[PDB]
């Protein structure tokens, strides 16, 4: 047996639930429509390390059908959704993830990607957090000459490539796929808005309306995530370190604010920053009895977790637990630190999974046919290909376009097929 | 009388509200207290183009006490407060500029800003929609080799340097000022969030609430129009041309419909494309008795506004007009077609016009001091001073920065001053 999964008798299941999302993806449905007869990935080999999902299930069998070989691992230790794993390991796909993995399970995981039987090895890798790209340059760099290069799927993960590279250190070709337009400005933001409430709710029983949380970090995650707690009733602080999402955080009516100065006066805490040790032992320990405290950005360092080591933690329930002070204070820490969104819910939608990962596989069609045209530097994909992926996804939701005149194409500067804005325009 | 105003005893009206602007606008008064001893725009000769309102007074006072001496008129014959043009007359400052000017008028009191007494000739332009560039350019080719760029304000004016850009007209370095984040991102889509329903609740006695509104164009400014009217109950119609901002409408709930199928449905059209005749003769045909057409885009040609000139137009108040078909249906159209929260209100409130008039201001400075170091191409302003602007807005409105620590700095691969974001990050 070529895998490692929990429990693969929760195949059915998967498959199921696969079937459903199907239907809820069509940019990789169209993708398989268009591509699976010429198979444009025949030859391609694709280490991968992105949350064992449902979706990527979907997002895996699109890549086979269009002729790569694939071997899986997921980028979490607590975002594989099990019944997800057995489908793509009952179809005699290599995938090595189950929910609640140990860390030496984790990077064990990783490794399997990386040789296969009969002397398989990827010449592609395919990539959420950077830790299969750092896996391979620090320990496997025989490997690196026969990798064609990377996709990066998420914001952590492209600003580990740029420090490698203003460094010396990238030694391969990556595509940033966070900044698809149609995965920053989708994924990050209109998923989240659904999937922290989401991993919130199915955790505990605390209700939203009334409550004061505070969310640190304004980017894209941050912004869904404001968006979502003030809609369901919740008085929204932001913290920023950045002048301009500061303001922006302002003039949508949230006060701008440090855990400082408001670590007793919160009932909610989300960390969405992207940084390192932003929740101190200090400020949990500051904490009313009863708060929550999660994060959704990539690594669980948002928060010192390794400070409440000597405090008792009571488990009441998978993925929650209560951290118990020396003085009887309690808060409840949602999966220990890990991504609430995966970790305690079942991360993003189909629907805008599907947008993420149509820009997965039109990057690795790119870098598996083209990418002797690249340097060992960090590129995005063009805009027209960003374009595609939105016209793909309009069918679904019922939303007809309108088409430019001739006069009206040339009044705007653009052709009628597109692209339709400069390549910095920011959406 | 270096000047042309409606009435000079409005002046002291002007001056009490631009006193309570200053107040409203902290990045040009910072901008005074940083700069106005130092005087880095002595030597300048600013010939401007920009609706003469309270906050533009504000512009203008900010680059005299910088040392510049200027020449004003408005970028649109209905955009000018004559209060705040007066006010800025009596300070003995050139302005040609008035409500309701004609089309004469209008070209006139631009050709104004271009020779003074005693052989004055610009060496700088600040221009809004690129009519001011046209000028020089195609009238006053000998002009241009004493002007050492333009900072421009808009979407549409720069739309216009592009073209003249790629097809070799261009003959100046040219300051993009739309696009500093702290324009696009802040004027465009919160202040016309405010300023349309101030267009349109002063012209009309109706109702949003219940109403299908119809957007045209879902860029910056069509989101905040978006917001404004959903806030305040409408059922809200978007189109698109482009399928990346036709996807992010949807997203937000709105239905994604072209004009040519729901002309007969809906009860207030708001055009924001800079497009060309994006509503038809045939569109208004259709519209429903006592529908509401306006455009808050640069231009009036949004609309075919010439092939209502054999219908009777019977006024109803100063920019409020019926257009009388002739079966007896009336529509309403708001300030003939011109941008309506100019026409029929007072424009985007001081705040956020601050951000965008620092942008300016600093445009201006740094074309004066190196524009030997540009090209005849377009530019925009560096991060670090478009961070500078946010700064610069957060005290006004109590938003409390968190500072990054050394190991976070490293962290996230950024100097503790910043930039905070790469490059292209879209916000
Ligand atoms: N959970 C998910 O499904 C999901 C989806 C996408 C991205 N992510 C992850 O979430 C994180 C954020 O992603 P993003 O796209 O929003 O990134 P981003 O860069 O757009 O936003 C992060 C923001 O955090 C701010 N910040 C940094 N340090 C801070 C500090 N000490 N205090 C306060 N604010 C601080 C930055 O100024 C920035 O605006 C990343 O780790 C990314 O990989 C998670
Ligand atoms: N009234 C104000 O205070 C104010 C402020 C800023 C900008 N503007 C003006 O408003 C206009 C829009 O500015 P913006 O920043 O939103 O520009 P933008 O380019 O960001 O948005 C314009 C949108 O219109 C869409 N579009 C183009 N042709 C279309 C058509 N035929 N049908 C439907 N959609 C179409 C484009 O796809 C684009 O997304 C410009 O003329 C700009 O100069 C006005
Ligand atoms: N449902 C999902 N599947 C895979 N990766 C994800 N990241 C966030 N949500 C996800
Ligand atoms: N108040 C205002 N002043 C000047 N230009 C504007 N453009 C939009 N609103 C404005």
């Amino acid at each position: 047996q070529d895998y490692k999964v929990a429990e693969i008798s929760l195949a059915d299941w998967g498959r199921k639930e696969i079937a459903i999302a199907e239907t809820e993806m069509p940019g990789l449905m169209a993708l398989r429509e268009e591509f699976s007869a010429k198979k444009p990935l025949q030859g391609a080999r694709i280490a991968g390390c992105l949350h064992m999902t449902i979706q990527t299930a979907v997002l895996i069998e699109t890549l086979v059908a269009l002729g790569a070989e694939v071997r899986w691992s997921s980028c979490n230790i607590f975002s594989t959704q099990d019944h997800a794993a057995s489908a793509i390991a009952a179809k005699g796909i290599p995938v090595f993830a189950w929910k609640g993995e140990t860390e030496e399970e984790y990077w064990w995981c990783v490794e399997q990607t990386l040789s296969g039987p009969n002397g398989w090895t990827p010449n592609l890798l395919l990539d959420d957090g950077g830790d299969l790209t750092q896996v391979v340059h620090q320990k496997h760099p025989k490997l690196l000459t026969a990798i064609k290069g990377v996709s990066e799927e998420t914001t952590t993960g492209v600003a580990r490539l740029y420090e490698m590279a203003k460094h010396g250190q990238l030694k391969i070709p990556a595509i940033n796929v966070n900044n698809a337009v149609t995965k920053s400005k989708f994924d990050n933001l209109y998923g989240c808005r659904e999937s922290l409430l989401d991993g919130l709710k199915r955790a505990t029983d605390v209700m939203i309306a009334g409550k004061v949380a505070l969310i640190l970090g304004y980017g894209d995650v941050g912004k869904g995530c404001a968006q979502a707690l003030r809609g369901q009733g919740a008085t929204v602080l932001v913290a920023e370190i950045d002048p301009i999402c500061a303001l922006q955080a302002a003039m949508e009516g949230y006060r701008v604010v440090t855990l400082d100065d408001v670590a007793e006066q919160v009932d909610i805490v989300v960390t969405a920053t992207g940084n390192y040790h932003v929740v101190t032992h200090d400020h949990m320990k500051r904490m009313r009895n009863q708060a929550i405290l999660c994060n959704i950005g990539h690594f669980d360092s948002e928060i010192d977790i390794q400070s409440l080591k000597q405090y008792q933690w009571e488990n009441i329930k998978p993925q929650v637990d209560h951290v118990i002070f020396p003085d009887g204070k309690r808060i409840i820490i949602l999966a220990e630190g890990r991504l609430v969104n995966l970790g305690c819910a079942t991360g993003h939608p189909s629907f805008v999974m599907s947008a993420s990962f149509t820009n997965q596989v039109l990057a690795q069609i790119e870098l598996f046919q083209n990418s002797s045209q690249y340097q060992n530097q960090v590129y995005v994909l063009p805009k027209v290909l960003d374009e595609k992926v939105a016209r793909l996804h309009l069918g679904r939701i019922g939303a007809k376009l309108t088409q430019l005149s001739n006069e009206q194409a040339d009044y705007i500067g653009v052709d009628k097929n597109g692209p339709y804005k400069p390549d910095h325009y920011r959406y």
